[PDB]
DNA sequence: GTCACTACCGGACA
DNA sequence: GTCCGGTAGTGACT
């Protein structure tokens, strides 16, 4: 599927000699925008590990 | 070498 | 944001 958080956009083009062909691009939850699978890659190397902590989840329950 | 194809990314657009 | 084209790379080959 698409990692949680990301968006995958598809088009096709309608004219020209590419007609017909598609691209395809994702947007991070950033919203960095990535057109190819080479710099989506060089940017995982540093930027794809995700952490979690305590405060980032509520267990309580206002008045 | 040519052909067919896929992928990347430049840059036109007002 | 919209959109296509030019170039590089790969690999099979009458």
């Amino acid at each position: 599927p698409v990692p949680c958080g990301w968006e995958r956009v598809v088009k096709q083009r309608l004219s020209g000699k590419t007609a017909g062909k598609f691209d395809v691009y994702f947007i991070s939850p950033q919203g960095l925008k990535f057109r190819s699978k080479r710099s989506l890659a060089n940017y995982l190397l540093k930027n794809g590990e995700t952490f979690l902590k305590p405060e980032d989840f509520n267990f309580t329950v206002l008045p």
